[PDB]
């Protein structure tokens, strides 16, 4: 018992709680999903899972074999004392490595392992040190036990009654009229819609009529929606007219609804909790032509975003069995299907069955992900994209985990091949499991909307990973819960006074003091296992959100630099916007990386915790780029050109390490102007764009943007400078720059679907505000869908010049609003 008050805690939400349920599908699916828990908990190797190999089976990328001499790679190992080097082949297995020097490799200050037979240069952390120019140390000691993983032991038109809708207390506008709006909705796709007679806006409105609708029952398809609607649109509130037994949803209802266009949140089954204050709702229910192929392949070619007509759609389905070679145009055929006519889904299913080229193509991501979007509710349809899912990679799950947990969200019942997926996945891989963990709880702390789906889903998980995580969890539960109040109490003290600076060591002291965790896994990074904090270096930041900017000693003693581990707490933002970006980010590199091309991007971890508030990674040596100005001037928004190319002479020692910053910089300028265009996101304080000493710039606070959303991007003349070029010049890296840019963005548009369906996505499921066809299709023009590579790539270098014609206009403007007030 008091296992599931633990398993309560660590979820942030009671699962076999009943008070907001009208049937049993939430229960069911917790019946449902144990199967699939035993199954990969039965199945998964101990020792592999206990060490959790992060590894990838991509090529090493050109970039990062320049970075090899020979066939040699080196290796520092440590035992005690003791420490040797080592001469290895990037070929060559963990296990070679050992007798070429029972114990394992792990990597020093970290909880990671090099482990199992896969290359040496099939590691992430190889890799990550070999492109940051880093050097492997490991440390050989025994293997964790396994053990510590231990898990505990029929022909009639439907038709719906509306008795009538009930408010505690309604807005203080006097006088509105309201009616009732019933769709019977399928994908976003309405397949038939009735409305109520207009009525006097009460805080008690009674029709008690019959909606009569021209859809028969038996063409009613699973996981339709009864899309009930109030306007005068205030509410909103929806019923799957066929149950998870396949059963026709029957008898009486009162549905307490959601106060308010592609948002996800209005396709949830889910039932307000505030039942108090919650509007109610009362029902009840009781060989081809030439020309044609033609037409036919260009319909198939458009992007995801490009609708289809009724010619169209007539076209795709006619041709249904051609259309089915071209797994493309499944996205576009399965919308080609009238979902509210029996006869013709069920041909749809015998096309269905006819899957070898689909069961054959390469697994095209863009493409699965389409069919997992709000515009699909067969789950047959989906199935097929969660089985292309099923041969990905744990790398490359990690890649699409946090928009896959997303995607739950479109899924009509709690149980979905997605949920077991997912499930399935955080079980076989800790890594996997921890960020599953975290992106779930994210979800179910501030989403009234899928708190209790998600809730679901990470009850299972946390039934199966296992003794050992669950005290992970544990602790950084524990820490997150402490620090929040802190951050939540320090908020609520301009300066940053001695009395808030003194409060705050003060707090941390009484923390740190018999009260927090020894040691915990930080979040972001899950190999890192913080220890005590740093109070000395401790502080309230100098933002309009007071973040704590927090710093930890590494509790690993094996551990190399004496570098502390810093964490930025902030409240005020929902941070799971900046998630969302950064994992795009991540996505663009990957991208980059099948082309070879090395953006020196700074996707810093951020993990969202609660309400309005989340954990942030410290970048170390790095700055603000209005702070770098501030210093040559400050109350006025007086920029210099020339100041960031001092700052950097000044922070690198030897003038050669300088022209790595200024290459560096290139880099990262260039990859941080594509990707931040093609998100259109790009139009930025330069207080929210910081750069290391070593001349990695990286934008920071997207949630800022996102809460409040002129120039292409942010290319000012400072950084021009650092280039060698003001006004009408050029240069040497300038050139370099203009190179790297158009190539960067020619090779994103190689992946446009991919893109497309991903900004699509995160748009519906993470920028509320940010839900308008209108909003979606920017990305469409951004990528110059539809254009040869030699016009897109004018069409950048445009955007380019014209962050010259600007220079600091807009940074200036920006200076008027933000930092004083115009
Ligand atoms: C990721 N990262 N690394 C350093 C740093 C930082 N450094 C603070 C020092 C800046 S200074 C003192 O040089 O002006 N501030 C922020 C940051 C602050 C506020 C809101 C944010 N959202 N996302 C990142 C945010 N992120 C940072």
């Amino acid at each position: 018992q008091a296992f599931q008050r633990q398993l309560t805690a660590l979820i942030g939400y009671d699962v076999t709680d009943v008070s907001n349920v009208h049937d049993d599908e939430l229960e069911f699916t917790r019946r449902g999903l144990v199967t699939p828990r035993m199954a990969e908990v039965a199945s998964r190797d101990p020792k592999l899972y206990a060490m959790h190999p992060w590894v990838t089976s991509k090529p090493l990328p050109e970039y990062l074999w320049k970075k090899i001499a020979n066939n040699c790679i080196f290796i520092v190992i440590h035992r005690s004392t003791t420490s040797q080097t080592i001469k290895v082949s990037p070929d060559d297995t963990p296990g070679a490595i050992l007798q070429s020097f029972d114990f394992v490799l792990r990597v020093c200050g970290r909880d990671e392992y090099l482990v199992g037979e896969t290359p040496i240069k099939n590691f992430q952390w190889v890799r990550h040190c070999l492109k940051n120019g880093e050097e492997i140390h490991v440390v050989l000691d025994t293997p964790p036990d396994p053990a510590l993983d231990e898990v505990r032991k029929c022909d009639r038109k439907f038709r719906v009654k509306i008795r009538g809708i009930d408010i505690p207390v309604l807005p203080r506008n006097t006088d509105l009229t309201v009616f009732v709006e019933a769709n019977i909705q399928h994908g976003q796709q309405v397949l038939c819609q009735r409305r109520t007679s207009p009525k006097p806006f009460t805080e008690e409105v009674l029709w008690n009529v019959w909606l009569e609708f021209s859809i028969k029952i038996k063409d009613l398809p699973k996981g339709a929606l009864l899309n009930l609607q109030i306007y005068c649109l205030l509410y909103y509130v929806n019923l799957l007219l066929i149950d998870h037994r396949f059963l026709l949803r029957r008898g009486e209802y009162v549905l307490h609804m959601w106060q308010i266009s592609f948002n996800a949140d209005k396709l949830t089954s889910a039932t307000n909790p505030d039942k108090e204050n919650s509007m109610s709702i009362s029902i009840l229910l009781d060989e081809m032509p030439n020309q044609l192929r033609k037409q036919l392949e260009a319909i198939i070619a458009t992007d995801p975003l490009n609708p289809l007509t009724a010619e169209d759609k007539e076209l795709l389905w006619h041709f249904r069995y051609e259309s089915l070679k071209h797994p493309k145009a499944y996205p576009k055929l399965f919308s080609s299907v009238k979902w509210g006519q029996q006869e013709i889904v069920a041909k749809t299913y015998q096309l269905l069955a006819r899957r070898e080229v689909w069961d054959q193509s390469a697994l095209d991501v863009g493409l699965t992900m389409q069919l997992l979007d709000c515009n699909f509710s067969d789950e047959n349809v989906r199935a097929i994209a969660v089985q292309k899912l099923e041969s990905l990679e744990d790398d490359d799950v990690l890649h699409y985990l946090l928009q896959l947990v997303q995607a739950v969200k479109f899924e009509p019942y709690h149980d979905s091949a997605l949920a077991r997926f997912l499930l399935k996945r955080g079980l076989r891989n800790k890594r996997i499991g921890h960020f599953l963990f975290w992106f779930l709880r994210s979800e179910i702390a501030q989403s009234r909307h899928y708190q209790q789906r998600f809730a679901v889903i990470l009850e299972a998980y946390l039934r199966g990973c296992g003794t050992a995580m669950l005290h992970d969890f544990t602790q950084q539960v524990q820490v997150i819960e402490m620090l929040q109040k802190v951050t939540l109490d320090i908020k609520s003290l301009y300066d940053v006074s001695s009395q808030v600076i003194s409060q705050l060591k003060q707090k941390l002291e009484n923390l740190q003091n018999s009260q927090l965790p020894e040691s915990f896994r930080v979040p972001y990074d899950p190999g890192l296992k913080a220890g005590a904090l740093a109070i000395e270096k401790c502080k309230v930041m100098a933002s309009k959100k007071k973040p704590l900017w927090l710093e930890f000693k590494c509790a690993d003693p094996t551990a190399l630099s004496n570098e502390t581990i810093g964490i930025i707490f902030k409240h005020g933002d929902d941070l799971r916007q900046d998630m969302l970006i950064l994992q795009i980010l991540r996505i663009m590199e990957s991208i980059w990386e099948t082309e070879s091309l090395d953006l020196c991007l700074l996707p810093y971890g951020c993990i969202s915790t609660g309400d309005k508030i989340g954990m942030i990674e410290i970048v170390k040596d790095a700055t603000t780029i209005a702070k770098i100005q501030q210093s040559t001037v400050g109350n006025t928004g007086a920029f210099k050109d020339e100041v960031l190319n001092h700052w950097l002479k000044e922070k690198s020692p030897t003038e050669e390490k300088f022209q790595a910053a200024v290459e560096r910089f290139v880099y990262s300028c260039a990859g941080y102007c594509v990707a931040t265009f093609v998100l259109g996101i790009g139009d930025r304080h330069n207080d929210n764009i910081m750069i290391t000493e070593t001349g990695n710039l990286f934008h920071i606070d997207f949630g800022h943007i996102l809460g409040n959303y002129r120039v292409p991007f942010v290319l000012t003349p400072d950084f021009l400078f650092v280039m060698g070029t003001s006004g009408k010049k050029t240069s040497p890296h300038f050139q370099k720059f203009q190179d790297i840019c158009v190539k960067a963005y020619l090779a994103l548009r190689h992946h446009t679907n991919l893109l497309i369906i991903l900004f699509s996505m995160m748009l519906m499921t993470g920028m509320p505000q940010l839900t308008s066809k209108e909003d979606i299709e920017y990305i469409r023009d951004a990528l110059t869908v539809g254009k040869n590579e030699e016009d897109a790539k004018k069409y950048f270098l445009d955007q380019i010049e014209v962050c010259r014609d600007k220079g600091w206009t807009v940074q200036f403007n920006w200076f008027l609003h933000l930092v004083l007030g115009i």
